[PDB]
């Protein structure tokens, strides 16, 4: 019960950069609204590895306090350290999450045993909350093979796997190896190719500003329209493509806060802000999301 | 035009590892056969980089022989030198090619004014067929840009990219660039894939065995079936991934040597031959394809 | 005067893996009677990457009480955010330390602009501590080009580099391009030929059990014995071989257990033990260093 | 016997992209006066994959003729293909080449063994000519490790490595495990560091225009001279960088154009030719090198 379309949650700021409380339940809601099946809180796109457990164990309990009960929520709990992620993993559970989730531990060259034994103690702490192995080779720098995800996916307690790899073929083969596995599409980018190799859902960060379209290539797909997956796709990698060029993070901020979402667009630095020469182009997508 | 299914031949080789004429051209004929829409012939699968000019030329000349007029012929042409590659695009004009196709030049690392001078040559040789650009990052080394993607396949005379990358974001922005670009999907194992995300055709080495699998993945996303065609890529990538334990070139071979088309199912050294082991699965492969 | 051998400290965990106040000071004066020029803290070698803000404080604190004046002192202040960044700076310079240190922002993809601006605001935070510019590509995943370190080498703070390539070419053209830069070679495998290459010291882990050697090349190769430089070397690549096949933290936190300085020789989690195959060679390589 | 500081010699072409003969002549007597130890032939530097097997053999027969064992002669003689690297190593043997050579063959992936039987094969066809396992990761692609490299390096017939690699903490392991292994460093770069981590000398393409400095870092060394062996190296290093800012290849037949040993400084294309802006520092780089 966990397959779905989730928004990967932005962690607004204020112009001292620290949480803006009011625009994040802003937010919350703002995606509760557009249809997503529910959130994944503190993952990449919250700018967790940017921020302390205590400030990530508030924007948990906030977004708890938000959305628990109306849409599914997954906790990610990944930190380097194991002890750290069980202690996020302790409060997520209290807090009432559906699911727990965590990035194969990274800057430290690990090996798989310890990559096993991280997501078991994390498990563990979990109490009960399955768990979603979270795969992002290109910004954890681990390189997993087909076997190794294979393990990880069988461990006892894990519930699913958020595959942010581009690599289609492997989406497959983890399909066909098994084939009632919660699979999340990681990269918006080919969402439709990603259903069509197998995956069962997505979770991205650039919902947050465009959840229905996803949403909308779910369906179309599901009625065997792949013409409309197709356009969908597309009108959703023209804003990828923007985005890319001003920054991720701080592009999706500067349209959800010209949508009257978040007050203060700002990322953490290093993080700097958005060009202010993509500016119009952004305040230009928001008006036009506006659909 | 040049829009489809074409398969990268596959050269057979005898005990003695010089060609064996009679199975390469049971082997055009069988493709034909088999319902493909065209040949992607002197490429990697080809075996094109362990064969001379001459080597090369003289299985441009055979399947031209056999199948022009009835499929679409593309040759591989390039090499590492522009001058060989010149010398191969002007023989696959005088063989009747549609079309004439080169790999990034490998091995030294080239710039990319050097990299369009090089098809630009090429083109020129090649005297009116259109030219496919080849790009194959994993076994080139040439990491090209989206924007040098975007030069080269508007370089007049271009007339398809034969994208072998699994970067299906790439795939639709090249698309998206060039909404009239023949574009055609590299990785088998992506096949569908790839045409969702805005590939129009393929050229690829298992079709050799199994290509009517592929354009009936074709057929299903026309006629709107998610269903069939998820369900041909998954008995496309069963496949696959034996062919991968066991060598492809090596492996389709030996499967093709199962169906009565390849007489020694060799590839050139350095590659060795295929594991005993892997014989079982190779027949049984062999049967059930000969079987639907 | 930041030239020199600087051993980058480990810091000594308890079972319960806490800190081990006990074997780190014992560690930090062992570390000075080896005559090491001074001690890197804080660093890759101290895991500072498992710990907290406050843990990695204390860790500086304890080490300037038991160093200050006696030897030079480097805090790696650095993290992914550099807020974080500029705290630990601030109490850097609050201790007493002598100079600062930065491991480029890893895990997100950061733009040049973004990292000279983070070591600007590290820089300002560190208050006259000159700031020792860290580049690992191997681990941060962030690769700069020489240009890029020319300009880092030369912002208004920066005192030196430390250099944990194994690129000697890299090495020759740094210091062609500043004769007066203070260059840290940061691998020990190759110590003798990074200093025949522009370095003028290093910083190394393995330092901790076997510091004298590393002096031992430096002063052979001013002495113009190479034939001694090389023998030098070797002997340190036979217990660096070891290392790696052991795991580098960990077994030399046991080597020095066994030199009696580390009571605990653990890491911390998701990190493993050794495995008990290895004690006899690391029992024997504490009494051969030892001897 | 083959140790030692060796040129990995350029192949001179004409205005048409034709052997030079004259000025390959010329170039190997210039090399040989230079004092450098002997030559590598047919090798990355000499554009041999830009060659054809015979073009390879016709440079091989005219260097031996110059070379009468004056100096070492050592052959690449590597292709991607086995039988066309035999044919060339038979043809080194039947010229009378002091050892032969190949590079690991590249763009197809291969297996450890085959990699191995290469070699073997080769190593077979040398017929007593001692084989220098060529390794050079940047170019071929191939990532072979330590135990693969002492696997490589124990086989029968294996008598040297080029190691072309910027890792010193394997050539030390490498030095290591083979205290007398004829360890040659690949990277100009860094051979003072080559050295002073195990290399026993080295082979290379800019040892054509300034051997003699390559000859007397290794002197310095010898004679822990570290502070020339110092300056020696940055005065390589700082010509190192100007190559790499025109092209290599090219630069180095544009000085030794400029030195009057070669008569047309071209590369066969995709190569293109040297930046008309460059010209000033190659030439003033020609002169002092020369007043030198």
């Amino acid at each position: 019960n966990l397959r779905g379309v989730m928004a990967a949650l932005l962690t607004p700021f204020d112009q001292q950069q620290a949480l803006d409380k009011a625009s994040l339940r802003r937010l919350v809601q703002f995606n509760i609204q557009q249809g997503i099946d529910g959130l994944y809180v503190g993952g990449s796109t919250g700018e967790a590895f940017v921020q302390s457990l205590s400030e990530r164990e508030q924007v948990l309990e906030i977004v708890a306090e938000e959305g628990k009960g109306k849409i599914k929520l997954i906790a990610h709990v990944g930190c380097v350290t194991t002890a750290e992620s069980q202690q996020l993993a302790a409060s997520a559970k209290r807090y009432g999450f559906d699911a727990v989730s965590a990035v194969t531990p990274f800057y430290y060259p690990f090996s798989f045993e310890e990559h096993c034994d991280h997501y078991r103690a994390i498990i563990d702490s979990a109490d009960g909350l399955p768990m979603v192995v979270y795969n992002i080779p290109a910004l954890s720098g681990v390189k997993l093979t087909l076997d190794q995800i294979n393990t990880l996916v069988t461990l006892p307690g894990v519930g699913a796997l958020k595959q942010t790899s581009g690599d289609l073929y492997q989406m497959e083969q983890i399909r066909r190896e098994h084939p009632d596995l919660v699979l999340y599409n990681g990269y918006d980018e080919i969402f439709a190719s990603g259903l069509l190799a197998g995956a069962d859902g997505g979770i991205g960060s650039t919902y947050n500003i465009m959840g229905w379209r996803y949403q909308g290539i779910v369906k179309a797909l599901k009625e065997g329209d792949i013409q409309t997956a197709q356009k969908l796709q597309t009108e959703c990698n023209k804003v990828i493509d923007l985005l890319i060029k001003t920054g991720v993070f701080r592009g999706l901020k500067t349209v959800l806060h010209y949508m009257d979402v978040v007050s203060v667009p700002l990322c953490r630095k290093p993080f700097g802000p958005v060009d202010e020469k993509y500016l119009p182009e952004l305040k230009a997508l928001a008006q036009q999301l506006m659909q």
